[PDB]
């Protein structure tokens, strides 16, 4: 967000610039103690619906990308058979945290295709979240400004 004068700019709401300000201060705890994901009363992320104003019932736990990643793509004989194991799912990415680049042909994308997706973090991030999968593990900068509704 840096433009000439006279242009209508959608600077983000004070909620979402606190949301990324708390999202960065939660994913950093993955690389400090490597003993995280309590998901009981922790990892607070703000919730703001459409126009960026504060939704009334601000809640915590996981965001609405996390429990759909922990359920529907830790399943199918990766966590459903052996280890649901939310402590171990945190540290099965510990192998992927060092030299994680596995050249497989089936991923979260539709048939996964196969360098690509240099600007997919705006339109597809309005749906799911796959170049950001290392960027959530590497030191990154910003997620996408969207907070829909889902609950446990």
């Amino acid at each position: 967000t840096r433009s000439a004068i006279g242009k209508p700019k959608k600077c983000p709401t004070p909620c979402q610039l606190q949301s990324e300000q708390a999202f960065l201060r939660t994913v950093q705890a993955l690389l400090s103690n490597s003993s995280m994901l309590p998901t009981l009363s922790d990892t607070y992320i703000p919730q703001c619906s459409t126009d960026g104003q504060w939704r009334q019932v601000q809640c915590n736990g996981p965001p609405e990308q996390v429990f759909e990643l922990y359920q529907r793509w830790e399943a199918q004989n990766k966590g459903q058979d052996l280890t649901p194991a939310k402590l171990l799912v945190k540290i099965m990415s510990y192998r992927e945290a060092a030299s994680g680049n596995f050249s497989l042909f089936i991923q979260s994308l539709y048939e996964a295709g196969q360098a690509a997706l240099e600007g997919k973090r705006p339109q597809p991030r309005e749906n799911i979240l796959i170049l950001n999968g290392q960027l959530s593990q590497y030191p990154g900068s910003y997620s996408d400004f969207s907070t829909p509704l889902a609950h446990f």
